[PDB]
């Protein structure tokens, strides 16, 4: 059978989620955590919300793929801009994430890099490709970009600046670059999308919800 | 096999092959999520020993594999770190007593730095484990001290950083990768024990000298679990 991860990055995310995949979820408490399961077309999906910040998300994406064997992973959720031609709803498919807040420079490493790992870690090249196809075919504006991801809220200026000119990120949030980290480790195909939250704000956050849940859904069709 | 299982993380590669090394038995070695893991059976209890590799990421996952994986009931950290104190120097031997994230920072939705939603400031670590650190320091006439440590992605080298994580946490060392270990066992039930030795105030010769000494506390302390 198929086997299939859906993470989210905000709670709001996950209700909307089932509710359009239609069948019945099991609730199973796992770590701290709280994962649901499915089955859709004769795949089992697995869904939940990733926590806050670097540990959080690593455990439970850990915990997904060890504890459910999921074999590819999409995870939805929201992301501020750092460049002008990226509005508010856009949605970009990340190419490359980095892990922003890393600095072992006092050892001669450039910023973002640990030893036996790199600076940029890669998505699927297969899932990047099927999401432009289901973009394309529900006349939405997908965009690539590099993501940068860390423990801090970045709202300032002079921290915005400096993610631009050392990692060329386009868009910063909290969990992007862990979560496709530990699917590189088990060699899991991941893919990871975002809206565009940022330059009064929950109408915004739902309405991004249901779309995202209709954009999963389509990919998962696909698969 | 055995009933009782025990996990043994070592923060710096150096570490491992004197801990498996003293143990004297025979480790077979399997390889997941990148890791590699070292299985043997030590008096009635299997131990697993690994690496952590480097930072909050890393040593998250052997974290989790480590108890998902191989199903290990106690966990035993080891490595080094930085002194904030003046009365912590070089070589001496630190329980952690509680552990925070220092590099979290959401103070813009008006949270204290180091608060992340569903959490704490401060991570703890296992009583009964850490009286037993004590009660084996006592029997061999070794310094052990108890203090808070600091972890986060950042190695740590300027003075305003040090008088912030004092300041702020009241800190008494920092490294890389204890508050990110000593969540998950929180997270799974598992006790948790953080040992660090501390590097400052050549690398290599404190490096090779530290790990025989933590590998013989090591090992003392899982002789009388």
């Amino acid at each position: 059978v198929q086997k299939i991860g859906i993470l989210g990055a905000m709670r709001e995310q996950i209700t909307p989620i089932l509710e359009l995949f239609g069948v019945d979820f099991e609730e199973i408490p796992l770590g701290g955590n709280v994962f649901h399961k499915g089955v859709y077309h004769n795949k089992e999906i697995i869904v939940a919300y990733s926590k806050i910040g670097k540990v959080h998300s690593t455990l439970t994406t850990t915990s997904m793929i060890l504890a459910f064997g999921v074999q590819k992973v999409l995870f939805s959720g929201v992301a501020g801009s750092l460049v002008k031609d990226l509005k508010i709803n856009d949605l970009l498919v990340a190419i490359q994430l980095v892990q922003h807040d890393v600095d072992l420079s006092a050892f001669d490493h450039p910023l973002g890099f640990i030893p036996e790992s790199a600076i940029f870690i890669e998505t699927s090249e297969s899932l990047n490709a099927l999401a432009k196809e289901v973009a394309n075919e529900q006349h939405i504006v997908l965009k690539e970009g590099v993501i940068a991801s860390g423990d801090q809220f970045v709202h300032s200026k002079e921290r915005k600046e400096f993610l631009v000119s050392e990692f060329k990120a386009s868009a910063v949030e909290m969990e992007g670059a862990s979560v496709a980290f530990v699917c590189q480790k088990f060699g899991v195909p991941c893919c990871v999308l975002r809206s565009i939250s940022d330059n009064s704000f929950d109408a915004f956050l739902e309405k991004s919800a249901q779309t995202s849940a209709k954009f999963l859904k389509s990919m998962v069709d696909e698969l």
